[PDB]
């Protein structure tokens, strides 16, 4: 309420890109922010509402491994104002284009395992884990986005699938369906995009292929591309969070039990 930010005060400039019911852009208020423009311009009575609820839930939900909430604005359009990650997203180093050391590169899954252990104790299920949602803050810690506005994503389903499936657990992709296990499995696509520097089935140049060959289970990311520098512990892991049957994958706490274990490598 005391957070929503007055009328005129952000400076809404360069558009980022597009998470979880909106457009993000870099703004300015009071130094350096980003916004995301929700798609809703006039609230009824009961989504000004439902806004606030999840608003209520932001300002509830601190972690330093998640997105800073910094406030919210109704006009022209319902939007959540979060502090900048100067460092941009992980999809944007790791893919455009390629370097950093091994024992970062199990720092930011480590940090990754740390949030997410935060999202899952709060009994929040992320939905939406990939690479373009992890942001790089530096002082050279992870930012988990779009983890927010969890009530309206049970409330719906989704369609905009694509462009993303390649983080979508094979339930999810054959319409439970999101889980605790679905987040396991996009931290583990996730985990490959950082052990491997490539994406997942990025041979293929069509999408109802991934979604068929995907959902029956016939595909999964090619294992024989991880870097031989690589733990073995660390492609274990993985496999386990990649695991098609949903209840074989680990929890959080277990997957970051592995990650501390494994980053010792003294
Ligand atoms: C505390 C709520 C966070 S959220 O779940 O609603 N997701 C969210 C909301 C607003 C946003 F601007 C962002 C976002 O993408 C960024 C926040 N800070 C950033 N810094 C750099 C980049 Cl590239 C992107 C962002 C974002 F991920």
């Amino acid at each position: 309420d005391d957070w929503e930010i007055p009328d005129g005060q952000i400076t809404v400039g360069q558009r980022i890109g597009s998470g979880s019911f909106g457009t993000v852009y870099k703004g300015k208020w009071h130094g350096d922010v980003a916004v995301k423009m929700l798609n809703v311009t006039a609230p009824t009575p009961q989504q000004l509402q439902a806004f606030k609820n999840e608003v209520g839930v932001l300002r509830k939900t601190r972690h330093v491994n998640i997105l800073l909430f910094m406030g919210y604005s109704t006009k022209p359009q319902l939007a959540i104002v979060t502090q900048w990650c100067e460092g941009s997203s992980l999809y944007h180093h790791l893919h455009a284009s390629e370097k950093f050391e091994m024992k970062k590169l199990i720092d930011i899954a480590r940090q990754t395992a740390r949030g997410m252990d935060y999202l899952h104790a709060k009994s929040i299920i992320h939905r939406d884990l990939k690479s373009n949602n992890i942001f790089l803050h530096e002082d050279n810690t992870v930012k988990i986005g779009d983890f927010g506005l969890a009530t309206v994503k049970s409330r719906w389903s989704f369609e905009q699938l694509s462009g993303s499936i390649l983080w979508m657990a094979p339930e999810v992709i054959r319409m439970n369906p999101y889980s605790f296990q679905s987040d396991v499995y996009a931290f583990g696509i996730v985990l490959y995009e950082l052990m491997t520097g490539q994406l997942p089935y990025s041979n293929i140049n069509n999408r109802d292929q991934i979604i068929e060959m995907v959902g029956r289970g016939s595909l999964s990311p090619d294992l024989s591309k991880v870097r031989s520098n690589c733990p073995k512990r660390m492609k274990r892991l993985m496999a386990e969070c990649l695991k098609k049957k949903r209840d074989e994958r680990p929890s959080f706490p277990r997957i970051l039990a592995e990650i501390e274990e494994l980053a010792r490598e003294l």
